[PDB]
């Protein structure tokens, strides 16, 4: 009974609130709405013994109060507390029993929110077809056959005829008896952080997640950038798969290599910029020296390993780090394993990297080896991955001038993309909280333009949503 603001009515008045509660509601019903008493503050309208009371909710920027009593980080938390505790007093007691859900479009797939008539016509032509429709903010029920914008007055009707209780009912009733014929919706992928729980329910019902991923897969044609360095005879033995190559414009360029070697400037790795990252593949025996040259050169102090060296009988990454207490040389680079510490889902190895011939070059590189990801599929609970990502974030924040975080699996696209995309999104939520707009496929596309095919499966696609929703819940 958390996260969602369904009982929140953003555009109603005190008189409308009383009317809704007295007609549509019952004793113990309630809704929240913005305060007319103070901008930014909220007012809670509740039905008690046949009449409606209005309670002031203080919003200080740091917390939410009822001008005294317990404090909460979000409005939904304040509401859940009072719904489950019943310590809402004046000295009269008020009970928060049944939320009165807002009938206006909110977290709806077909609802594009704030979007101009020209912007909707630009969207219904570039990505839309015949019968295709979108609802924008009164409400414009824009259709396409050329785009015809059917207006709607708020009871809700499209000029005349039938008055439906909610727009979710009026969008399904105008598709059966066409006024213009409605066939399929344009659909949005943007979702407000606080409403992810609702959207995840929509995408789970018969399929939303499949639709979203397939659509995203269809847009890879627009990301057919040059991979010329990756596709060369001199670099053919440096790639795990001949089809998974770095883009030339984003690739990590290596310097001062072995002159005997034909090409020394190459590694299957790309810089990812939303704090930057290096999405790289698992080490091949022949690329171990290159990986460390790159770690040194880029000033990275954190490595995120998301694969076991051996998974389902196959070599996914070669062991590129020395054993506990030991030291090893990897070409020009020396690595010393100082300490290995273990947690439930991962192991942290504290490594000391330096150029051979100079101790004045030594820096600590922290390797966060995630060991519990399944051979095939995604983890049941996103908690572990989130606790891991929080550990990696604090380490990166705690270090001065630390370079990009090197993230890798085998190919450097599947789990690498999943980890980087989850980290990018939860960072938007860290800086803006529950009141921010997040677009999972817009973010994936943005990362895909930097390294090809980041986030390989639909399982992974759903897992990003599952981790981001779970992150929101804990706030």
């Amino acid at each position: 009974g958390m996260t969602s603001r369904r009982w929140f009515h953003p555009n109603i008045t005190g008189v409308e609130a009383e009317n809704l509660l007295l007609t549509r509601g019952v004793d113990g019903s309630f809704l929240a709405r913005p305060s007319k008493s103070n901008p930014g503050d909220f007012t809670l309208s509740v039905r008690r013994n046949g009449a409606v009371t209005h309670i002031k909710i203080q919003n200080t920027g740091d917390y939410y109060d009822l001008y005294g009593g317990e404090k909460f980080a979000t409005l939904a938390k304040l509401v859940q507390y009072y719904m489950e505790h019943h310590g809402q007093l004046k000295g009269d007691v008020i009970e928060l029993k049944y939320p009165l859900n807002c009938a206006d479009p909110t977290s709806e797939r077909w609802f594009h929110g704030h979007l101009s008539g020209k912007e909707a016509e630009k969207l219904l032509t570039e990505k839309g077809k015949h019968g295709s429709f979108l609802v924008r903010e009164d409400f414009v029920l824009s259709v396409r056959t050329k785009v015809t914008h059917v207006m709607i007055r708020c009871k809700y009707d499209v000029g005349g005829g039938e008055r439906f209780d909610s727009l979710t009912d009026l969008v399904e009733h105008y598709k059966k008896n066409p006024m213009l014929q409605l066939k399929q919706p344009l659909n949005t992928t943007r979702i407000n952080a606080a409403e992810i729980e609702s959207r995840v329910r929509e995408l789970s019902k018969l399929q939303g997640f499949w639709e979203e991923f397939e659509t995203l897969q269809q847009q890879e044609c627009k990301l057919l950038y040059s991979r010329k360095e990756g596709q060369r005879q001199e670099n053919k033995n440096k790639n795990r798969y001949k089809n998974i190559l770095p883009f030339d414009h984003t690739r990590v360029v290596l310097h001062d290599g072995d002159p005997n070697e034909p090409v020394s400037d190459y590694i299957n790795a790309n810089i990812i910029m939303p704090k930057s990252y290096i999405a790289t593949q698992g080490c091949l025996q022949n690329t171990v020296n290159d990986f460390w040259r790159m770690v040194f050169q880029e000033n990275s102090r954190v490595i995120v390993m998301t694969t076991k060296e051996v998974e389902r009988g196959k070599s996914k990454c070669v062991k590129y780090w020395p054993d506990e207490y030991a030291l090893k040389e990897y070409g020009v680079m020396r690595v010393r394993n100082v300490k290995e510490s273990a947690a439930h889902d991962y192991t942290l190895r504290e490594l000391k990297l330096s150029k051979v011939g100079q101790g004045n070059t030594e820096r600590t590189v922290w390797q966060y080896h995630f060991r519990t990801w399944p051979d095939h599929g995604v983890p049941s609970d996103p908690g572990g991955v989130l606790d891991f990502l929080e550990e990696v974030h604090h380490k990166q924040e705690s270090i001065m001038d630390a370079g990009p975080v090197v993230v890798h699996c085998s190919a450097g696209i599947g789990r690498t993309g999943t980890f980087i995309v989850i980290d990018i999104l939860i960072d938007i939520i860290r800086e803006k909280g529950v009141d921010c707009d997040i677009d999972v496929p817009k973010t994936i596309q943005m990362v895909r333009s930097q390294r090809s095919g980041m986030v390989q499966t639909e399982a992974q696609y759903r897992f990003i949503y599952m981790a981001v929703q779970h992150y929101i819940e804990t706030l």
